[PDB]
C-alpha cells in the first residue's frame, strides 16, 4: 500500500462513516487540534467544531460525498494531499478543490490535521 492508496482508503472510510450519519465518527478522523479553512468563509477550529460542521451538513440533507485524491506526498509523519470534492444538496451540486495535511498516528492510522478548501460558484 502506497501513501496515496493509504489516504484514499482513509477517505473511503470517511465517506462510509458520513453516509452512516455518524458525525462523531467523522470527527474522530481528525486530530483534536485540526482545522478546516473554507476560503471566503468562516474557519472551523478543533474536532468539536468540526463535528458540528459535518453534523450540520447531515441536518441540511447533504449527501453523496465524493473526495477525489489527485496527488499525495509523504513527508516525515505527514502526508500532503491535493484533491477535489463533490456533494449533493436539496438536487444541487456542491463541489470544489482542496489541499490538506494528514498526520500519521502511533497506531499507524492517518488523521486529518489541516484542510484548505474552496467552493466553486
Ligand atoms: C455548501 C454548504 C452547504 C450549505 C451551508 O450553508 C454551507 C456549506 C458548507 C460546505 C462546506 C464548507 C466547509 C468546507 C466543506 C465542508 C468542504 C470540505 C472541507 C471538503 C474537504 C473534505 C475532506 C474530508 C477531503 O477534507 C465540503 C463542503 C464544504
Amino acid at each position: 500500500q502506497s501513501a496515496k492508496e493509504a489516504i484514499e482508503a482513509a477517505l473511503a472510510d470517511f465517506v462510509k462513516v458520513y453516509n452512516s450519519k455518524d458525525a462523531a465518527g467523522v470527527a474522530s478522523k481528525y486530530m483534536d487540534d485540526a482545522a478546516i479553512f473554507p476560503l471566503d468563509m468562516a474557519p472551523v477550529d478543533g474536532r468539536q467544531n468540526i463535528q458540528k460542521l459535518w453534523q450540520g451538513l447531515m441536518d441540511m440533507g447533504v449527501s453523496e460525498p465524493k473526495f477525489t485524491t489527485l496527488n499525495v506526498q509523504k513527508s516525515g509523519d505527514f502526508a500532503f494531499e491535493s484533491g477535489s470534492f463533490s456533494l449533493k444538496g436539496p438536487l444541487v451540486d456542491i463541489a470544489g478543490i482542496y489541499v490538506e495535511v494528514w498526520r500519521k498516528g502511533q497506531d499507524g492510522g492517518w488523521k486529518l490535521y489541516r484542510t484548505i478548501a474552496n467552493l466553486d460558484p
